[PDB]
């Protein structure tokens, strides 16, 4: 119900986030204590994209400004953030990365 086959599961790397671009939207996959979690990969603050770099923990930080997303709930942790990130329902079948995309 706008379910999407998005990646094979062991493109997301351990602990670390990548960027794909699908269906016109670019998106960010993070992989998060055995889990996949997906958002928006365009910063709210800025012109920058998530997927390079840094994701410690469920953590993600912004390359520009080091605004960090709370990755499982899209939530803005720390300044200069004003504005919650969009995340993406995923669920993981048969080694696939399955999304939500609305
Ligand atoms: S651009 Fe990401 S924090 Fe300002
Ligand atoms: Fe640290």
């Amino acid at each position: 119900e706008n379910w999407i086959d998005a990646a094979a599961r062991d493109e997301v790397p351990e602990g670390d986030v990548i960027g794909i671009n699908i269906v016109g939207k670019e998106i960010a996959l993070y992989e998060v204590a055995g889990e996949i979690y997906a958002t928006d990969n365009t910063c709210t603050h800025g012109a920058a994209r998530m997927s390079d770099g840094f994701l410690e923990g469920r953590e993600i930080e912004c390359p520009l400004h080091q605004g960090r997303f709370d990755v499982c709930t899209g939530k803005a942790l720390c300044t200069p953030l004003t504005q919650d990130i969009k995340t993406y329902p995923v669920k993981i079948e048969n080694m696939r990365v399955m999304l939500k995309l609305d």
